[PDB]
């Protein structure tokens, strides 16, 4: 039979647990989310010619995978400050990928443009996906910034971050990777946590 | 392998990437290897060592033709994605300096002469990670005549592999933006 990708559900990020010094996870179990069917033509294959795919991808399936990302933890002290690293966007190869395989892409405000004969699914596949169209004209790139944070109170503080990590691939109807994962990390979208 | 260039047409389209070529390989033993489907014993019976690979591509910067005296801008790429940066620390306990050399972390340290020789790159003396960054770049035609100019960057990625060639890691991508050909179509 065709197989069916297991949907979970995306738990909440972690928490502190009536400790300052407890370490929180680095990532969280990266949960597949949701998935959208789509026809081989849209799938450019590179070990698969139009006519394998006729006769045993006549589909191929687009999967998104949710997790948490820890950005950063650290303990503070009485109204100190300090900065750390903060990752958004996608990668250069990563855009190059899915502009090949699927003839998509992230444009600048996280939703996704559509290119080709992808443009006809454009619907379909944002609502699966639970993902917006973009109206972007430029495409997304990864961003490596500095975030400063201060401690408010004139107390001891823990503090933790974590944003929502995406992960996207394409895979054949029999379900073979055909590609790498696709990662987007959203920066609008970050639970902070304090004890 | 060349990187491409225009021989005597101005309106070529020049390819987006040229193929693939391994250049270095360095082995690794079994313990400085996560591999994430085998056990320990697995690892030692039947790939006692792996195969930290070096491939080698040029990848077009950027392409266009230009009127008489005229600039324009456009997208650069330099470093590596926190993606790989994050992998190749999970596989191999390395990642890259901010100086474009190897970081060797854990047990990896043990043999960071032996790899940064067998791979031909360097050991990074740099207490940062590189990231990735896309910024603009500006260019203007010197000359009163059209010009077609396009400019390829020597990309790097590095997969390891079982003893027996089995892939276990995606590639991981580094631009090294300071290593560029620029070929102009119109040369003289």
């Amino acid at each position: 039979q065709v197989p069916s990708p297991s949907i979970g559900t995306l738990p909440p990020a972690p928490d502190f647990k009536n400790d300052i010094n407890e370490q929180l996870p680095d990532k969280t179990n990266p949960v597949i989310t949701h998935f959208s069917t789509i026809p081989y033509i849209m799938a450019n294959d590179a070990t698969f010619n139009s006519h394998q795919q006729i006769q045993y991808s006549p589909y191929y399936k687009l999967v998104r995978i949710q997790y948490w990302e820890k950005v950063t933890q650290r303990i503070l002290g009485p109204r100190d400050d300090y900065e750390y690293n903060k990752t958004k966007g996608i990668s250069k190869t990563d855009q190059v990928s899915m502009t090949e395989t699927v003839s998509m892409s992230v444009g600048a405000d996280f939703g996704f443009m559509f290119k080709g004969f992808s443009a006809s699914l454009s619907a379909q596949i944002t609502k699966e996906l639970s993902v917006t169209k973009s109206t972007s004209t430029t495409e997304m790139t990864e961003e490596t910034y500095k975030e400063k944070y201060t401690n408010p109170f004139n107390y001891e503080l823990a503090r933790a971050q974590y944003m929502l990590v995406n992960e996207f691939y394409v895979t054949r109807m029999d379900g073979t990777r055909i590609t790498a994962n696709w990662t987007l990390r959203d920066n609008t979208q970050t639970v902070t946590r304090i004890f």
